């Protein structure tokens, strides 16, 4: 009765959960919800057992009892005796992403500019650049600082929402899950190419991935790296070979969280499913791959190689690393210590 129920973000997660699900003869079976917060909630009721987060969100199931149990882990250039799920992670590059021909737009002159974010609550496109925003403006009204956004989760009649499209008939504007068009790495990146947003606040392999011919998709297959510029904290503008020197942070990786005390059972079985099913897995690509979607980054980004083992047990702020955890509580200030549910 280790059937582990894993936790899928809206209809398309539940559809890829499905067919893992039948895959695997229901080792795994799935629970869906519309939204992250809302599968952390089923996750505290016993009502499924994990799923794998962004750390904004691993802060959020953190702050209500729920433990890191795999990170995600993607490729690496040294460290490369080690096998993958046992290799240390090495944290994403946050990044602020432009156009090139939007010449002069830099780091400060952002304010009343348009911009693309993930969604509210996470790393790279969230809590780092409006944490910094908060921070060098003086002020906690971070939703009056760029005239209009999409930022997936934030009320769909605010400025916040304003350039969010939602699904292809046009409804579930700006509801934090894939099938808003903007939702996610891919999502805001693609409000940024598709020029609704001046900015897009994701991380440095979004835009290697999807451009350049990586990705085959009809709005970005021809989308050229050169094109891009990042932002850099210090005003300058530099093209997106430079990452290493011009970000807004290192992210914790997304990773799996449970209860605690469904934690091993979740880890042992996520070990023989990725065997199976992950990056040189039995099955794939065979039958089924677990770390694909055709660039939507549904359960797991599509970049994963494995999931790896964390070292020393860490506690939520232990994985997140202090220094990160305490700007999201300082960000949180602006709208004690207690789950959020
Ligand atoms: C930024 O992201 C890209 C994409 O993940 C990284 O480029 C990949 O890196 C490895 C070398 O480590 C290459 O073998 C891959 O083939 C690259 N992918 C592509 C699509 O080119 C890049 O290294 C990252 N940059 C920084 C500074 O971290
Ligand atoms: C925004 O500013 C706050 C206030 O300075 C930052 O909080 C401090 O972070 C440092 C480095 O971790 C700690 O030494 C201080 O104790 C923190 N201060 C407080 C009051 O808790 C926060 O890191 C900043 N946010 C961002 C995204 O950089
Ligand atoms: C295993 C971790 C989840 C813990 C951690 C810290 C961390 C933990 C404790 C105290 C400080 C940092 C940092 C990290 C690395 C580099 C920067 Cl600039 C910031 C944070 C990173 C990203 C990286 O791998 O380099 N990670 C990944
Ligand atoms: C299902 O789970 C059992 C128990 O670990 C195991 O023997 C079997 O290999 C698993 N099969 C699949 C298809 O995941
Ligand atoms: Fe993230
Ligand atoms: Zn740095
Ligand atoms: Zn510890």
């Amino acid at each position: 009765y280790t059937r582990v129920v894993w936790c899928a973000v809206g209809p398309e997660e539940q559809k890829k959960c499905q067919q893992w699900s039948q895959q695997s003869g229901q080792n795994v079976t799935c629970a869906t919800a519309s939204t992250t917060d809302d599968c952390i909630v089923l996750v505290l009721k016993g009502e499924a057992d994990a799923l794998n987060l962004d750390g904004g969100y691993i802060y959020t199931a953190g702050k209500c009892g729920l433990v890191p149990v795999l990170a995600e882990n993607r490729k690496s250039s040294k460290h490369s005796s080690l096998d993958c799920v046992l290799r240390p992670t090495e944290g994403y590059l946050a990044v602020a992403v432009v156009k090139k021909a939007n010449e002069g737009l830099t780091w400060n002159s952002l304010k009343d500019k348009k911009s693309c974010h993930t969604a509210v609550d996470r790393t790279a496109g969230w809590n780092i650049p409006m944490g910094l925003i908060v921070n060098q403006t003086g002020s906690c009204a971070f939703d009056e600082f760029f005239s209009q956004s999409c930022a997936p989760g934030a009320d769909p009649k605010s400025r916040l929402c304003a350039l969010c499209a939602g699904d292809d008939q046009g409804l579930d504007k700006c509801v934090p899950n894939s099938k808003e068009k903007y939702y996610g790495y891919t999502g805001a990146f693609r409000c940024l190419a598709e020029d609704v947003g001046d900015v897009a606040f994701v991380k440095n392999d979004t835009v290697w991935e999807n451009t350049n011919g990586e990705s085959t998709a009809d709005w970005a297959k021809n989308l050229k790296r050169e094109d891009f510029r990042l932002l850099c904290l210090d005003g300058t503008r530099k093209p997106v070979t430079e990452a290493q020197s011009c970000h807004l942070a290192v992210a914790p990786n997304h990773a799996v969280v449970s209860r605690s005390d469904r934690a091993a059972h979740v880890e042992q079985v996520l070990l023989h499913q990725q065997a199976l099913f992950g990056k040189n897995g039995k099955n794939c690509p065979d039958k089924f791959c677990l770390f694909k979607s055709e660039t939507k980054n549904l359960l797991f980004n599509d970049n994963t190689e494995c999931l790896a083992k964390l070292g020393g047990r860490p506690t939520y702020e232990e994985y997140l690393g202090t220094e990160y955890v305490t700007a999201i509580a300082n960000l949180k200030k602006c709208s004690l210590e207690a789950c959020a549910f």
